[PDB]
């Protein structure tokens, strides 16, 4: 559902716990295509809490398997992203998404 390829290793010890707030930087693009979003450009990190169904499955599960300081390429299949519906006006149906994610801190 989500493939994680390391860009920079984390500490390999400190992983997100259930219900924790993850602070990340991300850039999102359609597979081999258009970049639709980046938190790095506006220089403001993205925050979300696990176990609250706040983000797409592939993003949550991608971040959950990362340790603090890790940067990774997340390749997310449509079923773990926006599926057959897509995301209105931005993500088409059946889109494989690629996210560059860095886990900055846990809070
Ligand atoms: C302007 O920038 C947007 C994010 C944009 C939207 C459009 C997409 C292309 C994108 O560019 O992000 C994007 O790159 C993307 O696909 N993302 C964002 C990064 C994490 C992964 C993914 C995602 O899941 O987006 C999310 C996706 C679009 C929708 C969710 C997908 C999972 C599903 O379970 C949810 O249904 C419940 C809906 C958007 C978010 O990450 C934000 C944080 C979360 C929500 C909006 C909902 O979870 C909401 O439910 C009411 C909440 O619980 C929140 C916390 C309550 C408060 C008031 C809302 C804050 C809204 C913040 C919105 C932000 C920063």
């Amino acid at each position: 559902g989500v493939q994680v390829e390391t860009i920079s290793p984390g500490d390999g010890r400190t992983f997100p716990k259930r219900g924790q707030t993850c602070v990340v930087h991300y850039t999102g693009m359609l597979e081999d295509g258009k970049k639709f979003d980046s938190s790095r450009d506006r220089n403001k990190p993205f925050k979300f809490m696990l176990g609250k169904q706040e983000v797409i499955r592939g993003f949550e599960e991608g971040v959950a398997q990362m340790s603090v300081g890790q940067r990774a390429k997340l390749t997310i299949s449509p079923d773990y992203a926006y599926g057959a519906t897509g995301h209105p006006g931005i993500i088409p149906p059946h889109a494989t998404l690629v996210f560059d994610v860095e886990l900055l801190k846990l809070e």
